[PDB]
């Protein structure tokens, strides 16, 4: 393990803190879900949660390194603590998001950074319907919190929710869950701001 | 980039802590506010839960640069707690604020910072008529807790409430949403103190 | 604010560590309170929730300077970390308390120091009562944790709790509030102990 | 306070950690309970929540100094963090333990250290004929959660659990209080488990 | 306890921070669970929770030593904080783990570490059946989150949960509760990923 403590050294103690994306120096953060459950749905307050994994990827030149400097160290995990990670934020949350696994990336050797925190969020979704046959559908759309288009740009692999994982036993069975990339221009400004849409709609099982 | 390290670099580790606002460096905070959600209402124990932004501005002379001199960078984006933010306070809320997003403040070359949190906050109001036509008001003051007028004033860039981003399918509609600025004086002390109502007149959808 | 800052550095980077108050050099901790809303009874648990701001007052020779050394500062603003405070606790909570406020203090040349916590407190209370018209008493004791009468002092600047912005729509209605400073001797020990008890006698609105 | 500061400078700062108690040289830790209160009794998870605190006793040699050296100093306070605490568990709670009070300890010149915590805590109980005159037992140890007999002696100092302070209006009486140090010894191995059994009769008032 | 003192000085103050297993440097983990109670099903939203501990052993050649270089000492105790630990989670909870024992490990001469914390977990189950004779089961899977099996190796020692310590007065009896580890391969892929499944079948008592 010399190497790679020579390897983490050199990219995070003998080097300036990365200090975010700018107009100058974008970046692309791709997206993908992958929902586990509705755990619960409160009629009385129109607010649902979910389980879900986010997937996020994305590259910074200031990560790459040659494996052959290195002893053929291709990739490494370490905390999410000691990297720069995108601002994703859930616009129509109504509690502080949940975190329900380690805070731990996999960056790899071409300076891609791979980080999949598990999350429980309660978000806002009338679920009128939910208990007929056609069920209801919601949205809550991911997006930067602080960084326009300009300076991180979303996307995804695919529009189809992973939806490999979802709980069997769920009180909620999910009819149909999609993900989008949206842009928007407002006649003021000239940024654009990008965000994901995560459209489900799921019944009463 | 090179220049965005040197520039954070320089006004914020080359460089002392801002203590704050004094009488003789007084400072303006400009407050704004953006509902998204009545979440809840208790009836039994008269408070209502509210999800909003506050957009928060302010200038300090400490915090310029000249483009010119950092390869005409005019922004950047920084964590909230590398800068001095203002201790804006609900004067009636009942439990802890909840911040629902990311801390992080974007700052400008002339000195301008700007900072806006989404917040679920709990505060007093009896909700008694809102299933009604007429619905029911209730208000709540912000300001800060330890400055003076004299330290920190301030303002709002319009008297209505940005009720743009308000939820379609909320289980409370907002009839009327209203920021002021009232100045008010004590018998004892010469120094003003100052907050800002925020009065939400809303009901049953 | 070169002056704020040298001072501030003066007074905490280039001093030692003030280690609290002892026998040889006690000090007085003046304590007052603001009823802002009975919450909350729970007849089945016997909890009642309070929320309110406690006034503390105190002074320290050794935040003292001479306003002309420091650019005519007579005051100023800090984080409540960064000084001494007393350990000043309700002695019948039942759940944390929680903090409502900023934890910032303000210091004055004098080296006197005023710090106001907003907080909402549990407290063991039979409410058994309170829906009739001669309504319900409870009270509960503050006081230092740790520190003695011959360390700390407590006392009141009045006996009358400050009503003046008790919450109009309350579902409870304040018939009486008291804050009184008690001594209590015992017979093993030559140190007095020192309390404040807040005693509240409400009922329904 | 000049002296105080030297000490507790000689005792913290110029001194390296304290690494915990081992076989070679074990630490007796006393512990004693006073019980404010039965807050609550959940029928339906089995589930008792109970308001106490918890005297915890011990003397370690690198905190001794002789008062003579520190102008007739002969203990003072500092915060628990400060200091090494005993991993004193409660062995059946189904919550984490939350805490109602400063955590400062007392250490005194022989190397005595006393800290007593206000803790709120659910344990594991049966409530099943709390509401009959015999009312219901139950009970709760407390131990290391990682140190044997070896490195760590467990004992109680009183007689008696402490009642004296226990809520008059709760909406549960105590019939009884018992602490009782246990010693386990097991066939495989030489070092023996001690623990603290609280055991609580009571019953609904 | 001058040894012990220079022994934890050596292996974590002179010494590099271990930079987690590689697939040249693997790491074995084996994992044991001792349940302690069935505090809650929730048959609306399919969650169970569990209150349990959770043994893991692992073994790192940077933490051996000789002890006839340290006064014989053969083990010692130390905050989970100072040393690796591996990122074992749940794989189908429903909100953060709740820690309810002290964070502190015992690591061995032979480099091995023990480290046994007491959790209350919520997890995916339907409870659906638990009021019959015959009882439900449910399952939750445990494994690394960002660890293939080519650098964390999970094993049990045994496949039989320990219930010697479950609450004889739980609101639910255990009728069957085993640990196993699961070997998954995938067809794009030549690394395996290993987890250990809990599988608990229970019912009212
Ligand atoms: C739910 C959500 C999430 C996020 C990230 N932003 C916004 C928003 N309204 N943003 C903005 N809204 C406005 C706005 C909104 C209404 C009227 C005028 N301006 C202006 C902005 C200018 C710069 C950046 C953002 C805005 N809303
Ligand atoms: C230079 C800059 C940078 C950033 C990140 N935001 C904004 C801005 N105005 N933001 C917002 N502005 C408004 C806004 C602005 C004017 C009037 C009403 N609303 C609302 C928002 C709501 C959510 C998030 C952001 C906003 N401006
Ligand atoms: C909820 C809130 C928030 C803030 C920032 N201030 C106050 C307040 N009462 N301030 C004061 N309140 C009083 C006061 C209040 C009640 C009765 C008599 N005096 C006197 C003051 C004198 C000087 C400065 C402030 C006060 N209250
Ligand atoms: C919430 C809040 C915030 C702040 C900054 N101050 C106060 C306050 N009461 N201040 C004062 N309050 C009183 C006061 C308050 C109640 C009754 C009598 N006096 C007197 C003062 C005298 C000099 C300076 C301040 C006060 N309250
Ligand atoms: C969900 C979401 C996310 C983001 C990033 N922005 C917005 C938004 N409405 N933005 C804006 N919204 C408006 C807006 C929205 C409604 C009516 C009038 N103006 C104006 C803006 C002007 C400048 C920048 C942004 C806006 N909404
Ligand atoms: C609710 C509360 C709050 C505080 C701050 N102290 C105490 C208390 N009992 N203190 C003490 N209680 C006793 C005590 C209590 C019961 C029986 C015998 N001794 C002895 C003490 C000796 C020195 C200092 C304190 C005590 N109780
Ligand atoms: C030298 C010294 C200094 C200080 C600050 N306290 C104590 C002490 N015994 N305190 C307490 N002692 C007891 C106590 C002591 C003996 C038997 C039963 N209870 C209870 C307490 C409850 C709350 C706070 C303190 C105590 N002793
Ligand atoms: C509630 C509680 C609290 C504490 C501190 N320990 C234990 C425990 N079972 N410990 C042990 N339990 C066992 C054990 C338990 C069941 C079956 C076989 N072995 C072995 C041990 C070996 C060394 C040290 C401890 C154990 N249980
Ligand atoms: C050298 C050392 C030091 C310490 C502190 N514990 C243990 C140990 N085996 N502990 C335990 N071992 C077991 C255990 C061991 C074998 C089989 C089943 N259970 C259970 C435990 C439960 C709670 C706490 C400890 C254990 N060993
Ligand atoms: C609410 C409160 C606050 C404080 C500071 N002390 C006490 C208390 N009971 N103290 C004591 N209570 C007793 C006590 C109480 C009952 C029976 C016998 N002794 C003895 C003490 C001896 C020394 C110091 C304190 C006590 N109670
Ligand atoms: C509950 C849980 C826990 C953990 C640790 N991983 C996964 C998971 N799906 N992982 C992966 N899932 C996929 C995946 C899942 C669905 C469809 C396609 N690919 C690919 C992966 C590639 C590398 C590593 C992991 C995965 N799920
Ligand atoms: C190099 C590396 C390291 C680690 C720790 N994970 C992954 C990965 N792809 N993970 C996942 N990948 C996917 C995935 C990958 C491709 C296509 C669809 N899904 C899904 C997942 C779901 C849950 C958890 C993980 C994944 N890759
Ligand atoms: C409540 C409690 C508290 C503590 C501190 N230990 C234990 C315990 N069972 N310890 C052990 N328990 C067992 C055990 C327990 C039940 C059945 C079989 N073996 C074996 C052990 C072997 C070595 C060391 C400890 C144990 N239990
Ligand atoms: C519960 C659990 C735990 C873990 C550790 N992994 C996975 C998983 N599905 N992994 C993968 N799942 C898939 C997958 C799953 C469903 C459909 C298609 N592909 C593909 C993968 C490719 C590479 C690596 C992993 C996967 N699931």
């Amino acid at each position: 393990q010399a190497n790679l403590m020579r390897l983490k050294s050199d990219l995070f103690n003998r080097s300036p803190m990365y200090p975010g994306p700018t107009k100058d120096d974008p970046l692309t953060v791709t997206l993908g879900f992958t929902l586990q459950d509705i755990v619960k749905v409160d009629s009385s307050t129109n607010e649902v949660d979910l389980v879900y994994y986010e997937q996020q990827r994305w590259k910074l030149n200031s990560l790459m390194w040659d494996p052959n400097e290195y002893g053929n160290i291709t990739d490494f995990r370490t905390s999410a603590a000691d990297i720069w990670t995108p601002d994703i934020t859930a616009y129509s949350s109504t509690r502080p998001v949940q975190v329900l696994s380690p805070q731990i990336a996999v960056v790899t050797h071409d300076g891609s950074v791979m980080f999949i925190p598990a999350q429980r969020l309660s978000f806002m979704c009338d679920p009128t319907g939910v208990d007929s046959e056609e069920g209801v559908t919601c949205a809550v759309k991911f997006g930067s919190w602080v960084y326009s288009g300009f300076e991180i740009d979303l996307k995804t692999d695919t529009d189809q929710v992973d939806l490999s994982s979802y709980y069997a036993s769920s009180k909620y069975e999910i009819l149909s869950a999609t993900q989008t990339r949206q842009v928007q221009h407002y006649s003021c400004c000239p940024e654009p701001y990008i965000d994901v849409n995560l459209v489900v709609k799921f019944r009463e099982r």
